[PDB]
């Protein structure tokens, strides 16, 4: 071994207990809680979005059968 | 007038009484029906397939609160 290698491994052991010291752990939640706000309004609009689709359908549908009996 | 022209105006009331010949009205009426078919057979795949998006994003909806939960 050597004094390099020795402080190679004791920076290697820093990196490595870095991914879970609180200020990363409370960051790295925070980014993983933002992304999933926007994917819970995206899924959000989407659902609305859906809803009002089936809404105009089925007045499409209604609409076909009003102009049939009109066209007697 | 003349012989010719009086020819052409009975060819064009012919014309214009076989518009609503019987023969011609059914006719005109299986194609509209058959359109009216066509359409309402679409604006039904349509509405099943947005009921289908909807089953899926709701779904979603849920994975993503199970997750969370999961991951603490
Ligand atoms: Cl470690
Ligand atoms: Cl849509
Ligand atoms: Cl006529
Ligand atoms: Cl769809």
């Amino acid at each position: 071994g050597s004094a390099r290698l020795r402080a190679l491994r004791q920076r290697q052991l820093d990196r490595a207990a870095a991914a879970v010291e609180p200020d990363v752990v409370v960051k790295r939640q925070e980014a993983l809680a933002a992304a999933r706000l926007k994917m819970q309004e995206e899924l959000n609009a989407q659902v609305e979005k859906h809803k009002e689709k089936l809404k105009q359908l089925e007045e499409e549908k209604r609409r076909q059968k009003i102009e049939m009996w009109d066209s007697m």
